[PDB]
RNA sequence: GGCGCAUAAAGAUGAGACGCGUUUUAGAGCUAUGCUGUUUUGAAAAAAACAGCAUAGCAAGUUAAAAUAAGGCUAGUCCGUUAUCAACUUGAAAAAGUGGCACCGAGUCGGUGCUU
DNA sequence: CTAATCGCCAGCGTCTCATCTTTATGCGCC
DNA sequence: ATGAGACGCTGGCGATTAG
């Protein structure tokens, strides 16, 4: 007959049910091919769609930008060789040829093993006189004398083998180098500019202060504690935070309008720079090219070498010092150690897998690891002391090539290339001719807005090419169009107006944008004058009249100004009555103040005629960031300001895109009105209709035009449009397998449309309050927070929440400077000293929200370091955080986490296995597949132009279902097994089509699409009225859900009884039996047959473990490369397997190699597959195998399905590996009872009903033993787990005295055991059980294959028997 | 169910760069002692190493080259790990085609009536 | 000396730039 | 005047052990 389907999706799964007229899943019997004697099964509809996770390309895209790192940097090198190649085979031959071949055996070595020079003496001397590198760079540096031209080579393909980053523009020409000069000049300049009031350093040593190995935030604490009187926030404060790389403010310093923070790491400083300093004036600027040349000298602190007088190499010298160093304190503590600890000297200095100096040096072991081995040896000696002080300045026995060198910059290897150059440019011509050829080598870089210079091979590309040459360092400028290209850049990027297909979108500083936003939204801003009898909307000459009075003249104009400096001023009203906005207005003009306060000139900006000129202006602003390319694409309005005005006009740039085209605003007109959208919205008379009213108008013309839009029918096949969808390709799968998933179920039931298809969506209706208080922008949380706090801690450090975005500010001034665990005054000085520590740790569940965590003295004062806060803190700080809570400061998930502690602190049964983006993922597809379905089932339209449906797509909210299965005794635990999805989605259909049956004048509401208004507002038109719809409509969901209930009791007030029908009289059909469809609802719960299926998908993605190992005796190793022997060089290992091949042939076997007849899985990787697929025989043959039967090849994915004997079922996990394959099907008694009795929800309620629900966890405690038999036999009959089942069972045993919850929630730890899938390892109470792994795919080779739909209804069944 | 705007929490995609790591090779290690081919001296007894290997005591140890998915052809200073995939029948691919209805029951579905 | 257990391991970290979603509430509308 | 909603390594591999 007629049916319903129900669906729950997510990132992992696809939950499907089918209903029909009377809740009931149906049942029907389907034929089985192949080569079995099962022609037949009879099976349910309903199941669920297992699926591995459709994973991100963030991975993939890192793997990306790497290969063009090296390819590259190859290049680079090649370039450089190039350079050298006439003169070199003058000088050595076979020079390159030699370092090309430098990883190679002797034994496969073409020439001489011996690198530059290829004799054994000479190459002895390099690595004598120059034992590094760095010591060939600082005597080619200094050295004017004539070294050999493969020096050179090696000097300069050193530094441009590893330039160093080009995070700092311009260039920084080694100026003082020291922290004193420059800040003896700086405090001069401070003093000179302010006689005010100067503040000197008084002697305070700056270079230690500055160069200590910490946060840049908590080198400024000390900085700014040195000088009494002096806030962090002052002048010179702020200006010491910039020079830290931090990002501070002078809107508080210099008392700006409007907010300015300048950064010296950000690229827009240097514009910035000149915006804010000609803004404040041609008087303060000095003291920032002073903070500029001192942070440059405060950034070599790891390698800053003495003084800078030395040599011309400063980098490269102060490597040689660290070599020196290390060798004095290396054979310094050799010495020590013969002396001291003469025993221990074999195992320092010569075991490579103990940390000692052969771990650090021949071993793997890293400094930090070293530090931590030789620390407790070094203090246990007598001497030593100033060697524990380098250690712990971590400057102990450091090598060269260290992790702290991602500070250096390109320009001082591009200046000790320079000087060798310049140095040497006087011998050889070539390099004197070519040193701005190498120079330009080292300096290459391509810009971001280019891209891969791709000649049309690549989706990732964008460039256009002014030639059609080969790209070169050289010839980059002109033959890349560097404009076109940033501009497509962007562009490709951008969005297109939804309304306007083929029409691009206006940037979010758009004139007319901001225009349309102010005017559309203030198109319904209602007046209500004290004289006045009804509310009547703003008139189209009043609106202009605000705008010209307040919004061009502040940045933001507020409704108090609007009442006070308008109403008053103009209308002259006693008091004002406004109807449409709070507070203050959401649109606003900044764009036009911006420009306003730059050109100085209202007068042409308020001209109409200008708009296309402007609207270029903002769109270049927004396309661009490069000073020449904007300011070459505004030669043409140059005519109309001044060079001054130029370039400030240049200086400001804008980021963003609106959401709207240009044609949409003040484009598309009206044949009865010929004026645009921009123009109603500004004035329409009696109805000043909004943008939403415009374009839903029969009575304009815009409809009409709109429905023009494009063509939803063209070419796309049932996939291609999900591959076709915007965002992470995260999605695309999912949605893929949702919906194939959902045509098979119709393609089986009767191949005709079902009435309805509901889905699951994560938007829940939270109240207005809550809705506001989570989303309460930081300072306003705050201060509503400390002001019925009551502390004045705002009034003895001020801050605005432009410089409030810093975390562990946040959480002080959250925390009302106060301790969360040690009841002390936090301070602000040590503030990234102080620790941030989360409440529940990240053992537990991964949160970097505020929610989780604390600011603390230390966070050692939490009490357990792997759990909440200790009962110690708790029971001593409970007031203090129910304090913090009245403030309305931390929220109610914070609270209960802090005194989840007293509640019982944190069990095992709290495994939290989901990360945010997997919710946020299936919000997406969720979005999405609702969309898709409404439309591939509802195709015709009316005679009236509207679509009919046929079948009504359905949103339902978690917490409806969820409700519904907690005030129903249908409880779920979904370690049990997988089918709490199938009864996820059954519900959810259950539900849904009773409830379309029980209120149809409100269904429109529900349905996906099509809604009546039937306004909430008008529905509990209450005294008190809350409004806001959200506290109206949550209050809506409840009371239209207990209608469904057998009994009614209120929050209101007194009870109400339900009728045992509850049918609606208007229907006059019985929506529900409070008597039969529950009990189907009880038997579909204990239904033992549920289609489970994972997609049998093929493995793809890297080819093995990227971690290359040694040389080794083993055919387990990969050639890294082609010819490279894995056994002669190393390679790789643990290759991935794509999908297992089922072969059957002969092989050799014993010396006289006779041929026996076999038949295996052969595992075949990835980087095999594109080989295997091509000559299959060929392959299997030269793999060892002959005369092999080419129909006998099976192709099995992962997750191929197996059956041996008594339902015993195994998956294919790899050509050597299976995975368990049955679900433990128990019934719902020893389910619920798990719940009650696990405490898994807190169960509140009425106290009553919590003990009769504890009065049957006390009575039906047999379920224990019951349970551990269901598992038992369960175990016995597929798992065969041997010795773990027995570990698990001596175990319960001995925990048998236990209390009673614990052992519900350990019980629910055992599921595990039986689970599908992977076998995984887990805790009984403190007895670790492992995993038992199934070895061997032996048994799979003679059982019962089993191909599954996506649904599991059609199997195909092999009998592997021949 | 849907837009726009403001605030907020969580995510996504693409591009340009650095720094490590790892892997082979180049950085003539030395001395005493055991096994071995011989040569070499010797009347023999007994060693001189020409070298390879095993055992103790010291010496040093920081650097470099090259590789960083195998690779691919379209040969770009490009591309190569995201999405796609049960089985079966046609197809190179794309894609199309392939599985009867009620009732009594419910341990991974069974049984019975109907009908090809 | 097999063959199943046991025990172990997995490329990482940073910076610059640009565009996109997804929910929740608030101010208007289909 | 609300809590759930998102879900959770595991397959290669070498050495240890049991027969």
């Amino acid at each position: 007959k007629k049916y319903s389907i129900g669906l729950d999706i997510g990132t992992n799964s696809v939950g499907w049910a089918v209903i029909t007229d009377e809740y009931k899943v149906p049942s029907k019997k389907f034929k089985v091919l192949g080569n079995t004697d099962r022609h037949s099964i009879k099976k349910n509809l309903i199941g669920a769609l297992l699926f591995d996770s459709g994973e991100t390309a963030e991975a993939t895209r890192l793997k990306r930008t790497a290969r063009r790192r090296y390819t590259r940097r190859k290049n680079r090198i090649c370039y450089l060789q190039e350079i050298f190649s006439n003169e070199m085979a003058k000088v050595d031959d076979s020079f390159f040829h030699r370092l090309e071949e430098s990883f190679l055996v002797e034994e496969d070595k073409k020439h001489e093993r011996h690198p530059i020079f290829g004799n054994i003496v000479d190459e002895v001397a390099y690595h004598e006189k120059y034992p590094t590198i760095y010591h060939l760079r600082k005597k080619l540096v200094d050295s004017t004398d004539k070294a050999d031209l493969r020096l050179i080579y090696l000097a300069l393909a050193h530094m441009i083998k590893f330039r160093g980053h080009f995070l700092i523009e311009g260039d920084l020409n080694p100026d003082n180098s020291d922290v004193d000069k420059l800040f003896i000049q700086l405090v001069q300049t401070y003093n000179q500019l302010f006689e005010e009031n100067p503040i000197n350093a008084s002697g305070v040593d700056a270079k230690a202060i500055l160069s200590a190995r910490l946060s840049k935030s908590r080198r400024l604490e000390n900085l700014i504690a040195q000088l009494p009187g002096e806030k962090k926030n002052g002048l010179f404060g702020n200006l010491i935070a910039l020079s830290l790389g931090l990002t501070p403010n002078f809107k508080s310093n210099f008392d700006l309008a409007e907010d300015a923070k300048l950064q010296l790491s950000k690229d827009t400083y240097d514009d910035d720079l000149d915006n804010l300093l000609a803004q404040i004036g041609d008087q303060y600027a000095d003291l920032f090219l002073a903070a500029k040349n001192l942070s440059d000298a405060i950034l070599l602190s790891d390698i800053l070498r003495v003084n800078t007088e030395i040599t011309k190499a400063p980098l490269s010298a102060s490597m040689i010092k660290r070599y020196d160093e290390h060798h004095q304190d290396l054979t310094l503590l050799k010495a020590l150690v013969r002396q001291q600890l003469p025993e221990k000297y074999k195992e320092i200095f010569f075991d490579q897998s103990k940390n000692g100096y052969a771990g650090y040096i021949d071993g793997g072991a890293s400094q930090e690891e070293f530090y931590k081995f030789i620390k407790p040896i070094l203090e246990k000696m007598d001497g030593t002391e100033e060697l524990l002080v380098k250690l712990n300045r971590e400057d102990l026995l450091r090598k060269q090539r260290t992790f702290d060198n991602g500070s250096i910059p390109h320009q001082i290897h591009l200046g000790e290339l320079h000087a060798i150059l310049r140095r040497q440019e006087d011998f050889y011509p070539f390099l004197k001719d070519n040193r701005e050829k190498i120079e330009k080598i080292l300096t290459f870089r391509i810009p971001y807005y280019v891209g891969p210079l791709a000649r049309g091979n690549s989706r990732f590309a964008w460039m256009t090419r002014k030639s059609e040459e080969t790209i070169t360092p050289w010839n980059f400028e002109e033959v890349v169009d560097k404009g076109a290209s940033a501009q497509s850049f962007i562009e490709r990027m951008t969005n297109f107006d939804k309304n306007l297909p083929n029409e691009k979108v206006l940037p979010k500083h758009s004139l007319l944008y901001e225009y349309f936003t102010v005017y559309n939204e203030l198109t319904k801003v209602k007046y209500v004058t004290e004289g006045m009898r009804k509310p009547a909307f703003l008139s189209g000459e009043q609106k202009k009249a605000i705008v010209d009075l307040l919004f061009k003249t502040n940045r933001k104009v507020t409704v108090k100004q609007l009442k006070e400096d308008y109403f008053k001023k103009i209308e002259c009203f006693d008091s004002v009555e406004i109807s449409g906005v709070e507070d203050r207005f959401n649109a606003s003009l900044g764009t036009y103040h911006d420009l306003l306060k730059i050109i100085k000139d209202k007068d042409f900006l308020d001209n109409e005629e200008n708009e296309d000129i402007l609207e270029d202006i903002v769109l270049t602003l927004t396309l661009f960031e490069d000073r020449e390319m904007i300011e070459e694409r505004l030669k043409t309005y140059a005519h109309l300001f001044d060079d001054k005005v130029m370039k400030q006009l240049k200086r400001r740039r804008y980021t963003g895109w609106g959401r709207l085209s240009r044609k949409l605003i003040n484009g598309i007109r009206d044949k009865q009105s010929g004026k645009t959208i921009l123009d109603f919205l500004k004035s329409d008379g009696f109805a000043n209709r909004n943008f939403m009213q415009l374009i839903h108008d029969d009575s304009l013309t815009f409809k009409e035009d709109i429905q023009k839009a494009q063509v939803s029918g063209q070419g796309d096949s049932l996939h291609e449009h999900i591959a076709n969808l915007a965002g992470s390709p995260a999605i695309k799968k999912g949605i893929l397998q949702t919906v194939k998933v959902v045509d098979e179920l119709v393609k089986v039931m009767g191949r005709h449309k079902p009435e309805n298809i509901v889905i699951e969506m994560a938007r829940e209706n939270q109240t207005t309050q809550k809705g506001q208080k989570n989303s309460r922008e930081r300072m306003k949380r705050i201060e509503e927070g400390i002001k019925e706090l009551g502390s004045q801690i705002l009034k003895e450090h001020p801050v605005e929440n432009t410089q409030l975005q810093n975390e562990k500010l946040y959480l002080y001034y959250l925390q009302n400077g106060r301790d969360m665990y040690v009841d002390q005054e936090l301070d602000i000085n040590r503030l990234s000293d102080y620790d941030v520590d989360h409440i529940v740790p990240q053992s537990f569940l991964k949160d970097d929200s505020i929610d989780n965590k604390v600011l603390t003295r230390s966070d050692k004062n939490r009490g357990k370091s792997d759990n909440v806060p200790s009962e110690e803190v708790v029971k001593k700080m409970k007031n203090y955080w129910r304090q913090l809570l009245n403030a309305k400061l931390i929220t109610q998930r914070k609270f209960d986490n802090l005194t989840k502690a007293e509640r019982g602190g944190l069990s095992e049964l709290d495994k939290a296995g989901f990360i945010k983006r997997q919710l946020v993922e299936t919000r997406q597809i969720t979005k999405h597949v609702a969309q898709i379905l409404d439309s591939r089932m509802n195709t015709k339209y009316d005679e009236n132009d509207k679509l009919i449906r046929e079948v009504k797509v359905i949103t339902l909210k978690s917490k409806l279902v969820s409700d519904f299965r907690k005030d129903f005794q249908f409880y779920k635990v979904r370690e049990i097994n997988n089918y709490h999805h199938a009864h996820d989605a059954y519900l959810n259909a259950v539900v849904g089509t009773a409830l379309i049956k029980k209120y149809p004048k409100l269904e429109s509401e529900f349905v996906y699409g099509d809604y009546k208004v039937y306004d909430v507002r008008k529905m509990i038109a209450k005294s008190e009225q809350e409004i806001g719809k959200a506290t109206a409509k949550y209050f809506f969901y409840s009371n239209i859900m207990n209608f469904f209930k057998t009994e009614i009791t209120l929050a209101n007030g007194e009870i109400r009884k339900r009728p045992l029908i509850e049918t609606n009289g208007e229907t006059g059909e019985i929506v529900w039996d409070k008597g039969r469809d529950f009990a189907t609802v009880r038997k579909v719960l204990s239904m033992p047959q549920v289609n489970i299926v994972k997609k049998t998908e093929v493995q793809t993605g890297g080819f093995s473990k990227e971690s290359i190992l040694p040389k080794r005796n083993s055919d387990k190793l990969i050639a890294r490369k082609k010819d490279w022997d894995p056994k002669k060089y190393g390679g790789f290992d643990s290759p991935t397997v794509a999908y297992s091949v089922l072969v059957v042939a002969k092989v050799e076997k014993g010396k006289s190699k006779k041929l026996k007849s076999v038949k295996e899985l052969l595992g075949i990787t990835i980087m095999e597959r594109s080989s295997f697929e091509k000559n299959p025989i060929d392959f299997l043959e030269a793999k060892g195998y002959k005369e092999v039967k080419k129909d006998l090849i099976i192709k099995l994915p992962k997750y191929s399905l197996f059956e041996l004997e008594n339902g015993r079922k195994r998956m294919l996990a790899s050509a050597g590996e299976l995975q368990k394959g049955n679900e433990l099907a128990l019934p719902s008694k020893y389910v619920n009872f798990l719940y009650l009795a696990s405490h898994y929800e807190k169960l509140k309620g009425s106290p009553e009903d919590n003990e009769q629900k504890q009065l049957f966890v006390e009575q039906h405690k047999h379920y224990l033993d019951e349970i551990i038999e269901q598992i038992s036999e369960f175990s016995k009959r597929v798992i065969l787990a041997d010795a773990n089942l027995d570990k698990v069972l001596s175990a319960y045993n001995k925990h048998r005295d236990k209390p009673i919850r614990e052992q519900a929630e350990n019980i629910i730890h055992l599921f595990t055991l039986t689970n599908l899938g992977a076998p995984a390892a887990f805790k009984y109470f403190d007895t670790t059980i492992d995993r038992k792994r199934y070895t061997s795919t032996k048994e799979v080779l003679d059982a019962t294959l089993i191909h599954q739909s996506i649904t599991g209804l059609y199997e195909t069944r092999i009998d592997l028997s021949q």
